[PDB]
């Protein structure tokens, strides 16, 4: 059972990250949600109760994520669970021919330094938090879940970016399971196919829609609440380790 | 909620297959138990309680298969869930040069026709039942889950036969999914590492120890109740469907 | 180089089989058409040249495969390439409700049979035959090439057992390759996507045409003799071994 | 044949850069050495004659990059090839508990810029030379090559970053396949195992050695000679695009 955990979530104002927390929350847990603070983070811990609390930051600083974590250690007391939901997406060609326009080179490094690198500063920064903890019965002393997509490995046209970035993530699911193996944090990662989250929102009905047509069974968007079920099964399971488990209906994204 | 759901689980008499149908029937659902004759099924379901029983089967006989299917609709009415745990392993190298031995042609079909066959036999005749449930709210009328294992992926000396059955359960995963998309049965597969059945705990202690000690983390073999909680946490989530999740404490096998 | 190199090439008489044949002979090699008596194996090998012969065979059978390769032997002295390309084709559905259709069994083993069954026996007969050779200055002995499909990988609606059989090859690739490293025979697997051979003849045009417009690039079904130039490139490059190559224009299948 | 094409190839002063443009040369090619200035990449220019020459410059810098390409257009008048290998390695725990030290952000951030972004600056550049290209009798206008790593698949404990990195490259892949396809670019990645580069000349001899035993066939490193021959059979084959191709003498790496 989740109750009683500290989990602290990345992406937490919104979408899959907030969904995660209601449902951990709902069932005893407590939540950090760690969000920028032009977010609406403040006013989601607001909502979810007295233990859940919302600590502003930007996964791409270190001094942030330190803040942050300081944060979560003084009203909680531990860190349990670390959820990387935080993350930005982009669409833009490798190169256009007929339109003459190149990928600009800042719009690949934000999406890296975001999805990528951003992921690991809180993974490196929080495993020093789980280090500190007593380990359970089983040996574990945290769980760490990151959020890759099925674009790692079914990139469509104008996906280069996310790509690089989500398949960054998976790439380096295993070395740090490997790495925190001998202190007891297990590493597992989720690649959602399409979610109905804000993310979303920036495209055309007609897009989305489409989009939502593809999914083999259910043909639906996925609801960010089965995301946050997927979460929970991860912390529950002790033997889910080092791997990537795609939640995406079935499907197979073409170009 | 697995509560009220209807169970067939092939290997049901032991390992995998027992632990699952032991924790279903403990969150309320019904069970029946697909198992040779000669194997303990009868009494693990009778120590189940009214909503387990047995059927004895071989699941490479389409006749066997469709005697237990008609079983369990006779008894429990209809069939929500098929979870394929039936399997047999072997241990034999393509070619020893140094013994001069070959593996023989028939090691390599019957862990063929077990394993690999004998999973599309009950999938098939077991989607024909399904296909007459009325959908659910969720338009889902099945859940069928097989049981691969990361020597699909890692295959190590010795299991060329179980490698290659094990790969065909993964590859034909997503092909059967998107064959019964339209009719709302999800089909997952799961890929156990290493796990505490009597295929190794009836190993000798050393040997024992050392399979554990060969898992990353945690640093033991896995037990069947997380296979099982797994197959619940699939059950339970709509949107799993057309995947395979290795469930090996993070392990990757060496020759 | 290939020149001076034995090659078995099974399905030799047709498509991609026979194309591997054409250009190996054509590069020096000598070649084996290993290929089913109702086959043309007999007039393509005479119209390859001296180089080439024909020995009649079932891979499905130990004793056809035997007498295939001691053909071999005593015609060219020794075997230093297998390359498996017999394999048959079905399209049928796991089930399908609106028409009362259910994939029959026997369907599902024939295809598990010739596929996969039988690239096991021509592997485990070959390897006895190769491990009789001196190794070369580089501990080399044989090099076997495999042919599964990017349906291993992305089986479509009706492609169950098909997909079954090469994910089969692909699974068994790699303990294989563990299993004969000692002797120096390397074991590498080539998953081709959409190739203009008269495997796809019985399909409607209007399939084939579309299937064919598919191919992101180049768009077009793949040409028989690029499938060859990637065999002698396995064949040629020492440090390839254990691994699956795509060879399909880019393309994914979708259901 | 590659008689007549203009390779760019980045990392060109050493190494599997150094061994590609060897090897181009040798066979007829024209080679642009892309690499840092204090490499001695002139006097490998210098020393594989009239065919081959040195453009100085970072990959994570855009004017470089472009200065670079422009040499290049100058002095050979097109590119028809571009192959990555500029790569950097670090080896750093993500978390030590037992020196109580943490992976630092500027590590991590390090090797993606080199590795990855690098990476993907010289591909959105170069698509920008080769779409001027008149497309050839199969429509192509350019071949492009990335340099990955095994380790994106199974990363070492101390391998966190290079994962990352690796890992990003293999992601991006397909989508700037799928992104080129219609201007006749093929975009392929290979991912080396162990290889006896300076890559590896700041480990200990021991390690050296000891992970060179572990290659199971042919039990050695890899010659910078064999990726070489890798990326000629890309080249020369029309219908590769959009995969990667381990070439790692079937190894797969433990913690
Ligand atoms: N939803 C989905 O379907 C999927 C999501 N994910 C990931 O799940 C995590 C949570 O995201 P979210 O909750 O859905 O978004 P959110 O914005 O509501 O919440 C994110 C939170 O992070 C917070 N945050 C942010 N930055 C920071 C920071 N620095 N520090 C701290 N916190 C930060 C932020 O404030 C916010 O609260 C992120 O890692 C996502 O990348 C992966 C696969 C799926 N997934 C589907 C996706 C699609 S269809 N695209 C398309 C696409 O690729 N197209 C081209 C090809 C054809 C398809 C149509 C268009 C797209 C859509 C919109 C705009 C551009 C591009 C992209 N990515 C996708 N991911
Ligand atoms: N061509 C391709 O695109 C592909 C081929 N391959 C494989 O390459 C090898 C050689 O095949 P071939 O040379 O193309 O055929 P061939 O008939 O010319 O040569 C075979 C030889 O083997 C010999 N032989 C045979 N048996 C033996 C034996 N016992 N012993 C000894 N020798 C034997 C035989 O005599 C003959 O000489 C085989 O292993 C193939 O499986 C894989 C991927 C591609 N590949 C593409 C494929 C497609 S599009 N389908 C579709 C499909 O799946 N559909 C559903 C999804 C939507 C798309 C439309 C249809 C299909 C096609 C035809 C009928 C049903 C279904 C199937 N398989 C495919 N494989
Ligand atoms: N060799 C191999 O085995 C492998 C290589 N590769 C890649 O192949 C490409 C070519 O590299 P190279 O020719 O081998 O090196 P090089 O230095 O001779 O040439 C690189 C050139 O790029 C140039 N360059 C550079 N930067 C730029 C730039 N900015 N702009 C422009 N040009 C640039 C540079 O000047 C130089 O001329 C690079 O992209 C590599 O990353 C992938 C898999 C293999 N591969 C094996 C690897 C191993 S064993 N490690 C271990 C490890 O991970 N350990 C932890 C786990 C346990 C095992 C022991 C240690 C390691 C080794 C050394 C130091 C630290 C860590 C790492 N990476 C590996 N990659
Ligand atoms: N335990 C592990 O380490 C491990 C690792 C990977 C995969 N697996 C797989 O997990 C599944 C369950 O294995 P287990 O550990 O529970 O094994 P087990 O031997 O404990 O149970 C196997 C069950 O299958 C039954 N069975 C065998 N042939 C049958 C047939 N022809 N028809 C009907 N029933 C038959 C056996 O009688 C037995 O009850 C199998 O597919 C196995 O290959 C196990």
């Amino acid at each position: 059972s989740v109750k009683g955990l500290v989990a602290v979530i990345t992406g937490g104002a919104s979408g899959l990250g907030l969904a995660t927390a209601e449902r951990l929350v709902g069932q005893g847990a407590s939540a950090v949600l760690l969000d920028l603070p032009n977010s609406g983070g403040e006013a989601q811990a607001k909502k979810l109760g007295n233990n859940c609390v919302f600590a502003p930051a930007d996964v791409t600083s270190e001094k942030d994520v330190q803040t942050a974590l300081a944060l979560a250690k003084g009203k909680f007391g531990r860190v349990d669970v670390a959820v990387n939901c935080a993350g930005i997406a982009v669409a833009s060609k490798t190169y256009n021919l007929k339109k003459g326009q190149t990928h600009t080179l800042e719009d690949f490094q934000r999406v890296l330094d975001v999805n990528l690198m951003g992921t690991f500063n809180v993974i490196r920064l929080v495993a020093g938090e789980m280090g500190q903890n007593e380990p359970d019965q089983g040996g574990q002393r945290g769980v760490i879940i990151n959020t890759a997509s099925v674009a790692a490995f079914e990139g469509q046209v104008g996906q280069a970016a996310y790509s690089a970035s989500k398949g960054g993530i998976v790439g380096m699911t295993l070395p740090i399971a490997r790495d925190l193996a001998p202190i007891g944090i297990r590493v597992m990662t989720i690649a959602p196919g399409l979610f109905g989250t804000p993310l979303l929102t920036s495209l055309p009905e007609k897009v989305r829609n489409f989009l939502a047509s593809q999914v083999p069974f259910p043909s639906r968007l996925g609801d960010p609440a089965e995301y946050a079920h997927l979460v929970q099964a991860i912390i529950e399971n002790p033997f889910l380790n080092g791997e990537v488990i795609r939640l995406d209906g079935a499907i197979r994204m073409q170009p």
